[PDB]
């Protein structure tokens, strides 16, 4: 048992935060003592506040905290099995959780490897397509081509696909693998973009594995939107020159850019998918990366027979089961609609912000809304504006966004678009 | 679903660890329960209780479905299932890492928490490697082992499995080039150390740090190494000024017969990393502990901040379990506990010392491994043992258990007596 003083105290001494110091950070962390709904419990001048997850828990809790059928499926798998190995040993949850994600995805995806993270799964995938070739007689096909402002976790490999500036590569000379990077793509479509991609890859064709990005969202690494008919040419280019395709939809994937998956906006099928963070409905570590029956089977018919990989608690009971509860009470209501209703309610709530002097640009996709402003954002001042608006906002650079849970009612997103537009606000001020 | 819509599912869309899709084998066995130290497994369409040998991959060393820890689960359920790490805290990840900083081996006074083995080995040589570059030195990036490791899956931690048995000819020119010593002898020869202390003298001004897993070798071969060659590395990474990083994921919590492995030699890692057991085996979670001089002078660094920070850090959900698993291992004897569960697994692997097809046998706290002269068939190991009431699952030559610490003397000579049923039709065919 401990207070929110002695938890400040322990995690000050003892507790590294995500891209954080030891004994130098600018401010505490705030205590959390529960979540519910879509709200948080915080601690704050020594009392509980509840305020709205504006973040979902970063892009996690798309159902929000809580919610009684997915408590439910927790706990009664929790009485049957909580965990067992996945070698050699199979179960009812993952099953049903396969079956449900290749049925949804775009076609053609088939399999599924199950692991604990977004980050592993994106290895996972680069595994999957550098066994792919080489398994095709090609291992000098190994390297992996991206477009800038891409994020895709924080494993070795995952950065070095990762944007430049956003991953820091100045400070990991010498230690990341080189990857071919195009120059950022466009928000607007510009054939001329796919064109040059094209020539670019071309040249590198013979040396490439895959294209690897997030489709139509680009999360981390800038909040970006692009054309949809941009991934329509990616895999055109990927089909025509002989790279495979990698989606990484672990932030867009389960409805969260107004389509099922961002894929979806484009009507195109990559080779391998990444899924993780809303996957278990925030509850739980799961990710999954699946691939065509065409990888899966040169993969399996390579020098290598097997995927070379194979995490401890791969395939969890208790996070699958959760996340097979999560998957079907999304599909079993009218998602679409809801993402609809999400969007039309952020772009009129970001609506003001265009007007404000240190606004750049406001953009709204399903149920993301980005304020991006010309100067970087003050987390100090920040943080606690929209705390004392009854929001939990974590902006970034020049950044103040949400990716709100989809329960999220017409007044919970006014309430959080407002306390965004503030933020704004402050930064010309 | 029934157990045969289960296998048919699992067939055509499941992954499972280092396995093909379509070229099984054999197909995995439907697990339907788990209770205690007992699975319920459908064999020819009946429910057969087995005792979970394995644990379940090392992770259940309490059983299935501990009152306590399933209470634990649930009442953390109740109140949050999960917050973002970043800006917050909260008591089940302070509780945590208050607990593993007074257990484990002195001076580790930093936690940082990730969902996986793999992971947590990548934070590891980060820390390494960003605490180079806090002291000016960029060129201290490269890592030393010794043979016969295993750190897990993801990229750089496959850089320092053994090359033989992560088959790094399968990722040649993919993989960075480390610093390999040879294997590690079980009984202590000075001639070793000194040999080791030579090569890394050669690499020094290179080398970030030295990565092994202390006393017990697990994925890489089931070996065991005098604990007094723990103590020379300590002292040679001193000397030549190159940091320490133990690797405990298989070997935390009691398993090897002292609460951590390390402890058998009374050494101090500047970085330590634990994983498998830390949750009792209900769900996936790691950590990786350093001083607070690396704590430091990362913190102090170009970067001001270890950079790195996975979507799931810290979830409340695992660290309230592991909580509960960690509590409910220091509030009994368990060394009392693992001394009488090695007492029985000697006791009950000795006769196998006689059999024609055995090598080795040796138990090391709560781990006894029967080594063979061929690789093990699964195809006839697997029944064989079922037909005994017992998972087992061997890999390449070795016939072993990790049982839960759970298990009564009767259990552990059933398990026993089940692995020497199997090594003798290892050398019966
Ligand atoms: C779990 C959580 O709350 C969390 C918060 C921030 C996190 N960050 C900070 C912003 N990020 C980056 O600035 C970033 C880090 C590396 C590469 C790129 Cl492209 C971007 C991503 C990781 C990650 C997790
Ligand atoms: C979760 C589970 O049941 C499981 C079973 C076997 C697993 N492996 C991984 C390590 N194995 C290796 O052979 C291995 C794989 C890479 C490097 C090294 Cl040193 C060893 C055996 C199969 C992993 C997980
Ligand atoms: C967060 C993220 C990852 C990494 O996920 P973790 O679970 O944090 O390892 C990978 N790809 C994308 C697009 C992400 O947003
Ligand atoms: C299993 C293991 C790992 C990897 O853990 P995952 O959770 O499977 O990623 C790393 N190191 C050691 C010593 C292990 O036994």
């Amino acid at each position: 048992g401990l207070t929110p003083e002695q938890i400040i105290a322990v995690d000050g001494a003892h507790l590294w935060h995500p891209y954080s110091s030891i004994g130098r950070e600018a401010v505490s962390p705030v205590v959390a003592v529960a979540a519910h709904g879509a709200w948080l419990t915080l601690i704050r001048d020594g009392q509980p506040i509840e305020v709205l997850d504006a973040m979902s828990s970063w892009w996690t809790a798309i159902h929000g905290h809580g919610h009684p059928a997915l408590d439910q499926a927790l706990t009664t798998q929790l009485r049957v099995m909580n965990h067992v190995m996945f070698g050699g040993l199979t179960h009812e949850p993952a099953a049903r959780l396969a079956k449900l994600l290749v049925d949804i995805t775009p076609a053609g995806l088939d399999t599924v490897f199950f692991s604990d993270s977004g980050s592993v799964s994106v290895e996972v995938a680069a595994k999957m397509a550098l066994q792919y070739w080489r398994g095709r007689g090609l291992p000098g096909k190994r390297r992996l081509m991206t477009w800038r402002g891409g994020y895709h976790g924080d494993t070795f490999l995952a950065m070095s696909i990762c944007d430049p500036h956003g991953g820091m590569h100045s400070l990991w000379t010498d230690v990341l693998a080189a990857q071919v990077f195009a120059p950022q793509v466009p928000r607007d479509y510009d054939p001329a973009y796919s064109a040059a991609f094209e020539a670019q890859l071309a040249q590198h064709a013979g040396e490439l594995a895959a294209v690897v990005v997030e489709p139509v969202v680009q999360g981390a690494g800038g909040m970006r939107f692009h054309d949809p008919r941009y991934l329509h040419d990616l895999r055109d280019i990927c089909r025509r020159y002989e790279v495979l395709l990698i989606f990484d939809e672990i932030a867009t994937g389960f409805g969260r850019t107004g389509a099922l998956f961002a894929a979806d906006h484009a009507g195109v099928s990559p080779d391998i998918m990444c899924v993780g963070k809303a996957l278990t409905g925030g509850y739980l570590s799961l990710a999954a990366t699946l691939c065509t029956a065409d990888v899966a089977h040169t993969i399996s018919a390579g020098a290598a027979g097997a995927l070379m990989h194979g995490p401890t608690f791969m395939a969890n009971p208790l996070a699958c089961a959760v996340s097979v509860a999560s998957v079907e009470l999304l599909l079993g209501q009218d998602w679409r609609t809801r993402i609809t209703e999400l969007a039309a309610g952020l772009t009129a709530g970001l609506d003001t912000a265009r007007a404000l002097p240190a606004v750049t640009d406001v953009r709204v996709c399903g149920a993301i809304g980005v304020i991006e402003c010309d100067r970087p954002v003050d987390l100090a001042v920040a943080t606690p504006a929209a705390l004392d608006r009854g929001v939990w906002l974590r902006p970034f650079r020049n950044l103040v966004y949400a990716m709100p849970p989809y329960i999220c009612t017409p007044a919970e997103i006014t309430q959080i678009t407002s306390a965004m537009v503030e933020v704004a606000r402050l930064v010309g001020s």
